[PDB]
DNA sequence: TGTCCAACTACTAGACT
DNA sequence: AGTCTAGTAGTTGGACA
């Protein structure tokens, strides 16, 4: 457009910095990049009818719903389905919200509002698992699909309706569907591939892509190159599984012959998300780690076997030097931290805060790895920072016991949480926050500590031959799966 | 461009042994 | 205790108004 124009969106932008939505410059910048001008506009031109009644959605809702292409036409169809939606289908507002924060978020709500009924009703589906079809890309695709082959899926084929269900809820889940339909047969019968091990590779976005590429490319996978066809499913398994297997094709050779790798390594390298990625990236640097910053094939091996590898093994070879020369961390500490999904992102985190943790809460650098060496690794590093002092402080906890709860996957979760329940927990149901402590120091922190303050508040007469530690005990033990297991055997 | 649909890459969390 | 797996965010490409 023109200069003017211009200024009228930035104005309109402008408008939105304030009420009722208050956006920050990140939000404005979420919607402009995901939902485009008309979407910004649209926000803009509604917020007043959304940050209202009856859709009383939160300015972060309203976020999540523009940031998608057509997000213009999500915002218009939210505020005429959504009350029809949470009324008479049962339907929570957070819901109504995930189906309509994707593209084609509009024609997703109408199609549930039309076809949820007899998905319920006439394949017994329930109303969480029409809601996880819905809320892909392409949702009004899916549902239609789902409702037209499930009965044949299940009979002429012997599916079971959850594995129904998971085909479907990925983005493309109308064509996985499709083509399980076409290859299940072939798979199994040309192949030996057992029909779960079809559903396997079949549930990811772009199933379809995946097994088709298992179709043709297993042959060759399996007969030249000597692979077995488990290790070709789990190859496939992944988000984008048919660039992972063309890619082991054309690399399994310079892989194990130039640069010694094992197949038994590559397929391990490529059985993860971006595993494409994963290869062309271990290609490219197996000989500038092993000579120029001292790292074993293996070691390399292990960092790039995990999604994201390529960005940690960039990042490893990028901050290798630093990390160790201006910090101290020895390689074994740095290719622990990377050697984790999302594992660039910790190093840059361990990069940044090793100092600043250290000098202002003083940790160890030891203590730093040990947080860093997780599954997002950097959220709970982020929080450490964040909630450590009020944590000691306000709550009466060590630094060493703040440490242990971030010393697991979903740290940050575990954290949080703590400073949300441990109040209640020993006030209401006084628990020692030994106790706490120890139910959050594990894997599953957040919902082993939700799931026992929900039992202390409204007590299910199904765990009464359970005293209140016990319950600790069993929270501790395994958690959640733990409480929810116990309450299933009577 | 705007909208819908599909597919790929990466990150974060909880669970299963 | 390292692992396997689901959930999801962010982005890209094809297709067609």
């Amino acid at each position: 457009s023109g200069a003017r124009a211009l200024e009228a969106l930035l104005t309109v932008a402008g408008e939105l910095r304030g009420p009722p939505l208050q956006l920050d410059t990140g939000q404005l910048l979420k919607i402009a990049k995901r939902g485009g001008v008309t979407a910004v506009e649209a926000v803009h031109a509604w917020r007043n009818a959304l940050t209202g009644a009856p859709l009383n959605l939160t300015p972060e809702q309203v976020v999540a719903i523009a940031s998608h292409d057509g997000g213009k036409q999500a915002l218009e169809t939210v505020q005429r389905l959504l009350p029809v939606l949470c009324q008479a289908h049962g339907l929570t507002p957070q819901q109504v919200v995930a189906i309509a924060s994707h593209d084609g978020g509009k024609q997703a709500l109408e199609t549930v509002q039309r076809l949820l009924p007899v998905l319920c009703q006439a394949h017994g589906l329930t109303p969480e698992q029409v809601v996880a079809i819905a809320s892909n890309s392409g949702g009004k695709q899916a549902l239609e699909t789902v409702q037209a082959l499930l009965p044949v899926l299940c009979q002429a084929h012997g599916l079971t309706p959850e594995q129904v269900v998971a085909i479907a809820s990925n983005s493309g889940g109308k064509q996985a569907l499709e083509t399980v339909q076409r290859l299940l047969p072939v798979l199994c019968q040309a192949h030996g591939l057992t029909p779960q091990q079809v559903v396997a590779i079949a549930s990811h976005d772009g199933g379809k892509q995946a097994l088709e590429t298992v179709q043709r490319l297993l042959p060759v996978l399996c007969q030249a190159h000597g692979l077995t066809p488990q290790q070709v499913v789990a190859i496939a398994s992944n988000g984008g599984g048919k660039q992972a297997l063309e890619t082991v094709q054309r690399l399994l050779p310079v892989l194990c012959q130039a640069h010694g790798l094992t197949p038994q390594q590559v397929v391990a390298i490529a059985s993860n998300s971006g595993g494409k990625q994963a290869l062309e990236t271990v290609q490219r640097l197996l000989p500038v780690l092993c000579q120029a910053h001292g790292l074993t094939p293996q070691q390399v091996v292990a960092i790039a076997s995990h999604d994201g590898g390529k960005q940690a093994l960039e990042t490893v070879q990028r901050l290798l030097p630093v990390l160790c020369q201006a910090h101290g961390l020895t390689p074994q500490q740095v290719v622990a931290i990377a050697s984790n999904g999302g594992g660039k992102q910790a190093l840059e985190t361990v990069q940044r805060l090793l100092p600043v943790l250290c000098q202002a809460h003083g940790l160890t650098p030891e203590q730093v790895v040990a947080i860093a060496s997780n599954s997002g690794g950097k959220q709970a590093l982020e929080t450490v920072q964040r909630l450590l002092p009020v944590l000691c402080q306000a709550h009466g906890l060590t630094p060493e016991q703040v440490v242990a709860i971030a010393s697991n996957n979903g740290g940050k979760q575990a954290l949080e949480t703590v400073q949300r329940l441990l109040p209640v927990l020993c006030q209401a149901h006084g628990l020692t926050p030994q106790q706490v402590v120890a139910i959050a120091s594990n894997s599953g922190g957040r919902p082993a500590l939700e799931s026992i303050v929900a039992q202390l508040s409204r007590p299910d007469p199904a765990l009464a031959a359970l005293t209140n530690d016990h319950l600790v005990a069993l929270a501790c033990l395994g958690g959640r799966p733990a409480l929810d297991a116990v309450k299933k055997l009577e």
